[PDB]
């Protein structure tokens, strides 16, 4: 059931629009857009560790992959530029994944009946 359960979240609109989210703005922060598609994945078979990877991405963006660009002793390229302004926007992208994520396990669970009917 728990890895039905994640087959339908795949599917789910909001879901899939925050991962692709997601994804753009790890191009821009971090130079490459899959550094976080396998842990997204995961999330996916266990929802309560989205909180975790929000947190490690916001509060420790270089645990996961180097920024984008160079900071050069305070002379930052335009990658490193787009990259730091970016970053607000990877956590808004990844909080509103991790929850959607969440939402949709509960709403399953509540209501099987209506994710049954949606046929998307």
């Amino acid at each position: 059931t728990r890895e039905e359960i994640a087959d339908r979240m795949q599917h789910n609109p909001l879901v899939q629009a925050y991962q692709q989210e997601v994804m753009h703005w790890c191009k821009i922060v971090y130079g490459n857009s899959d550094v976080l598609k396998e842990k997204m994945q995961e999330v996916l078979q266990k929802p309560s560790e989205g909180e975790d990877l929000s947190r490690q991405v916001a509060e420790n963006p270089t645990s996961v992959h180097k920024l984008a660009g160079r900071n050069l002793c305070g002379l930052k390229t335009n990658a490193r530029r787009q990259a730091e302004e970016g970053f607000m926007h990877l956590c808004q992208a990844l909080d509103g994944y991790t929850s959607a994520v969440t939402q949709a396990q509960e709403n399953i669970k509540h209501v099987p009946q209506a994710e049954a009917r949606r046929y998307g």
